[PDB]
C-alpha cells in the first residue's frame, strides 16, 4: 500500500477488506419477516430527500433507496468502476471491474469480474468514504474519495442527488504504464415506479460541454417521454478532463447481453469507440460508459473527478399522493436537468471537499477524544440520508414557505417521525440542522387539535380506537405505504392517543429546540405555546390517583410497546416532571404568569410524589403497581436527561441520580455480558435480566447512546464512554455482529436484533451537546 500516502483518509474512517467474509454476522430474533440486507454495506450516497444508493464495501451499488421510503436490497450488475492497465514493453494489458463479486446468471459475462481478496481496503467516515486498490496485477496503484456535500447548516446541497468519485493513481514502479478508468451505469429508468414495459423509450445521449479550462463529458440516460410521473427522469454520469488524460465514451451497451459490445474495447486499451446512439430500446435494458486514459511515468500521481446524478423529480406515496423533492428548488421540476447537477458537482467538488472538512474538524481534532467515538458519531449520521428521508417542494398539481420533512423511524415499521423515538433520534438535526428540526416540530404542533373519528383495529388486542383524539400528540406523521404529512397516526401496534410519554417528549422537544439553538427563537415558542399548554393539560387528566402525576394503565402506553408500566412510572413519570419545569419555563418567557404558576404548582406536587412512590435508597423503581416494579430500568431518568439538556436544574436530588446511574452501570451494563453490549432495559435487583417482556431483555442503541450522555454531564466519563463503547463494537468492529450502516433499534444477549437501519440511535449526537 503506496496509494495511502498520497491521499487523505481519518484514522478514525471505518475499515474493511474489500471482498472481506465476516462470520460473526447477525439475524433478526423476531417471528415474522424482518429485512436482513447482509453485512454487505457501505456508507450511502445522495442528499435529504433526494433518494439514496448505497455502494457496499465490495463496491456494487445495491441498496437503492431511490423510491423514497423503501428499501430495495440488489446489485446492479452494470453499475460499475473498473480499470485497465498496460506496463510500456508488454503485448497486452489487463482489465478488471473492480467488484468483489459477480453476476448471479449470464448478462456481463464477458467482464472480468470477481476482484480479488486481499487487495484493497474500504474506509469510511460519512459522508466521505474511500476505497484503496493494491492489488499485484496492477502496477499503478488507484484510491477514489466518494462523497455527496452533506454539510450543516446547508440546506442546498445537502439536498443535491448527486455523488463524486475523486480517484488518485500513483505508479510505484520503474517502467511507464497506461491506465484507464470506466464507469459505466445502467440506464435505471422503469428500475421503479413502471407497471409495465419498464425500459421502453430508454434512451443515452453525450454531453460534451466545452468552454475554456473546462471539458466535462456526461452521459445522459432518460427516456423519450415527456411524462410528469414517478418513474420518470434522468441519470447522468460523467467526468472532468484534467491535463494529462483523455476522455473516451460508448453512449449505448446492452446491460442485458453479455456486455461484450463495450468490454471488447475497454480490454484492448482501455480505450472507448466515442460511438453516439440516441436509439431508445424496447425490451433490452441499456447503459452508458465514460472513461479516462493516461499515462503514468514511474513517481507521478494524477486526480480524476468522476460524478454521478439523478434527476427523478417526483416522490409518489402507496396512498396516492405525489409531490417534488427538495433539490428542485435549485434543477427546476421537469425531470430534465441531471446534467446540469452533474455539471455542478463535477465543478465545485474541490469546495464541498474543504466545507465537510471544517465540520468535521472541531471533533477530529480533538486529542481527547476516542478514535472509535469518532467512527461512531459520524458513521450514524448516514440515516439522516439513508431513513426515507422526505422533503417536499410542493404537491403535484399545487405555493407554500415551508418544505415538509420526514425521517423514518425504519423500514420494518415504516412510520415517518415516530415522536418517541425523535426524542432520542432528532439530535443531528437541532444540533446541524435545525431550520429543519424546528420544521418538523411546527408540523408536531399543527397536529395537536386535529381529531379523526374514525376507528382502527388496534394489533396487540384487537380492540378498536380512535385514530386521533383532539389534545393528543400524533405517534407519527403517516407512512410511504399511505399519506405522508396528510394521515398522521399510521402506526396501528397501540393506540398511541392514551400514551403517556408523546405529550411530554413534545413538549421537551420544543423547550430543547429553543435552547440548543440559543434562546433566541421566541417566534418558535410563540408558534408551539398552544400546543405545549394543550399537551400537557391533557396528560394531566389521566392522572387517576390524584398523586399529579398520569397513571400508566397496565398495558405498554409508551415508546417500549410491549413492556406494560403500571401507576407512575419512573420513565413517563420523569419526562412529566421535566416537561413541567420546561413549560414553567417557556411561561415565563413568553410573559404567561398563569402558565407559569399552574405548570409549577403541577411540578412541585409531582416531584414530592415521584420521589416519595418511587426512591427506594439505591435507583428510581420502574414503576408503583407492575409485577416487577422494583426492576432497575435502564431509561429510569430520561426526564432529568433531558433537564441537564435544557438547563433545568435538578429534577430529582443531585445524589439520588448519581447513585441511580452508578446501579444503573453496575447492573444493566456491567452484568450484562460483561459490560460489552451496552445497557440492557430491565435488570432484577438480583443482578439477572427481567424476563418478563422481550423489550426488558433488549439494549436499545439509541438509549444507551442517550445514558452514556446522560453518564458524560453528570462526571462520570468513564462510565459514559464504557457504556456507548459496547454499542459501537456490536456495530463496527470485527468482534461484533456486522451493522454498520444498519445501525438497530434493538439486540439480545446472542447479538441477534430487532428493526435494522434505525433512528433512534442518532442520539449518539447527544454525547457532544
Ligand atoms: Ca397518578
Amino acid at each position: 500500500d503506496k496509494i495511502s500516502h498520497k491521499i487523505d483518509i481519518p484514522d478514525s474512517a471505518w475499515t474493511i477488506g474489500i471482498g472481506e467474509k465476516f462470520k460473526n454476522a447477525g439475524h433478526p430474533n423476531v417471528k415474522y419477516p424482518m429485512i436482513d440486507d447482509s453485512y454487505v454495506q457501505g456508507a450511502p450516497l445522495g442528499g435529504f430527500g433526494a433518494g439514496t444508493i448505497g455502494r457496499t464495501y465490495n463496491g456494487g451499488f445495491s441498496r437503492w433507496h431511490l423510491e423514497i421510503g423503501k428499501n430495495k436490497y440488489t446489485t446492479v450488475y452494470a453499475n460499475q468502476f473498473s480499470v485497465f492497465q498496460k506496463v510500456e514493453g508488454n503485448k497486452d494489458g489487463v482489465a478488471q471491474v473492480l467488484y468483489a463479486g459477480e453476476p448471479e446468471n449470464g448478462y456481463l459475462s464477458s467482464w472480468k469480474w470477481d476482484y480479488p481478496k486481499e487487495s484493497g481496503m474500504y474506509y469510511a467516515l460519512y459522508p466521505n468514504s474511500w476505497y484503496t486498490y493494491t492489488n499485484k496485477d496492477l502496477p499503478v496503484q488507484l484510491a477514489v474519495k466518494q462523497f455527496s456535500p452533506i454539510i450543516p447548516y446547508n440546506y442546498k446541497e445537502t439536498s443535491y442527488p448527486v455523488a463524486v468519485f475523486k480517484w488518485t493513481a500513483y505508479n510505484p514502479t520503474n517502467k511507464n504504464v497506461d491506465v484507464s478508468i470506466m464507469f459505466t451505469w445502467q440506464n435505471m429508468i422503469g428500475f421503479f415506479g413502471k407497471q409495465v414495459n419498464v425500459n421502453s423509450g430508454n434512451f443515452n445521449k453525450i454531453i460534451k460541454d466545452k468552454s475554456k479550462d473546462s471539458e466535462i463529458v456526461a452521459a445522459v440516460m432518460g427516456n423519450i417521454s415527456n411524462d410528469n410521473e414517478e418513474w420518470n427522469g434522468e441519470y447522468s454520469i460523467g467526468v472532468k478532463k484534467v491535463p494529462g488524460v483523455d476522455i473516451s465514451y460508448k453512449a449505448k451497451f446492452v446491460t442485458t447481453g453479455d456486455g461484450s459490445d463495450l468490454w471488447h474495447e475497454f480490454s484492448k486499451n482501455g480505450i472507448l469507440d466515442n460511438k453516439d446512439d440516441e436509439t431508445p430500446t424496447k425490451q433490452d435494458g441499456i447503459g452508458s460508459a465514460i472513461a479516462v486514459n493516461f499515462k503514468l511515468q514511474p513517481g507521478q500521481t494524477i486526480e480524476v473527478p468522476f460524478a454521478l446524478s439523478w434527476d427523478l423529480p417526483i416522490m409518489k406515496f402507496g396512498g396516492g399522493d405525489k409531490w417534488y423533492k427538495m433539490y428542485t428548488k435549485y434543477f427546476g421540476k421537469n425531470g430534465k436537468n441531471s446534467f446540469a447537477i452533474l455539471k455542478e458537482a463535477l465543478n465545485n467538488y474541490q469546495k464541498w471537499e474543504k466545507m465537510i472538512d471544517d465540520w468535521q474538524k472541531p471533533i477530529l481534532s480533538n486529542k481527547s477524544k476516542p478514535d472509535w467515538y469518532k467512527t461512531a458519531l459520524f458513521n450514524e449520521l448516514y440515516y439522516l440520508a439513508d431513513g426515507g428521508t422526505a422533503w417536499e417542494n410542493g404537491k403535484v398539481g399545487e405555493k407554500r414557505t415551508n418544505n415538509m420533512f420526514g425521517l423514518l423511524a425504519c423500514f420494518d415499521y415504516n412510520y415517518y417521525e415516530t415522536l418517541d423515538v425523535r426524542f432520542y433520534g432528532s439530535f443531528p438535526l437541532v444540533m446541524l440542522w435545525p431550520d429543519i428540526e424546528k420544521q418538523v416540530m411546527r408540523q408536531f404542533a399543527d397536529t395537536i387539535n386535529v381529531q379523526d373519528s374514525s376507528e382502527f383495529k388496534v394489533g396487540s388486542n384487537g380492540a378498536m380506537a380512535v385514530k386521533k383524539v383532539q389534545g393528543m400528540i400524533p405517534h407519527d406523521l403517516g407512512s410511504s405505504y399511505a399519506l405522508p404529512w396528510i394521515k398522521i397516526n399510521a402506526y396501528d401496534w397501540q393506540n398511541p392517543n392514551i400514551w403517556k410519554d408523546l405529550n411530554s417528549k413534545y413538549v421537551l422537544l420544543v423547550y430543547r429546540d429553543y435552547v440548543l439553538t440559543g434562546k433566541t427563537d421566541k417566534e418558535f415558542l410563540k408558534y408551539t405555546w398552544k400546543s405545549v399548554k394543550t399537551a400537557l393539560d391533557k396528560l394531566k387528566e389521566m392522572d387517576k390517583d390524584n398523586d399529579g402525576i398520569p397513571d400508566n394503565e397496565g398495558i405498554p402506553d409508551q415508546t417500549y410497546d410491549t413492556w406494560s408500566m403500571k401507576g407512575t412510572s419512573a420513565y413517563c413519570g420523569s419526562l412529566w416532571l421535566a416537561a413541567l419545569k420546561a413549560a414553567q419555563e417557556i411561561g415565563k418567557v413568553l410573559k404567561d404568569n398563569e402558565a407559569y404558576i399552574k405548570y409549577n404548582e403541577w411540578y412541585k406536587i409531582a416531584q414530592q410524589n415521584f420521589e416519595k412512590e418511587l426512591w427506594n435508597g439505591e435507583y428510581y423503581n420502574f414503576d408503583t403497581e407492575s409485577d416487577h416494579k422494583d426492576s432497575i430500568m435502564a431509561d429510569q431518568l430520561a426526564g432529568q436527561w433531558y433537564a441537564d439538556i435544557l438547563r433545568l436544574g435538578d429534577i430529582l436530588p443531585k445524589d439520588h441520580v448519581q447513585k441511580a446511574l452508578k446501579k444503573i452501570y453496575e447492573f444493566n451494563v456491567m452484568k450484562f455480558e460483561n459490560g460489552k453490549m451496552g445497557a440492557v432495559n430491565g435488570m432484577r435487583p438480583d443482578g439477572i435480566v427481567d424476563e418478563s417482556d422481550i423489550q426488558a431483555q433488549e439494549v436499545w442503541t439509541g438509549v444507551t447512546y442517550a445514558l452514556a450522555s446522560f453518564m458524560k454531564y453528570r462526571g462520570m466519563t468513564e462510565e459514559a464512554y464504557n457504556t456507548a463503547y459496547g454499542v459501537y463494537k456490536m456495530t463496527y468492529d470485527k468482534s461484533g455482529k456486522g451493522y454498520w450502516f444498519r445501525t438497530p433499534e434493538a439486540w439480545t444477549k446472542d447479538g441477534n436484533y430487532r428493526a435494522s437501519m434505525y433512528m433512534r440511535p442518532l442520539s449518539i449526537w447527544s454525547m457532544e451537546v
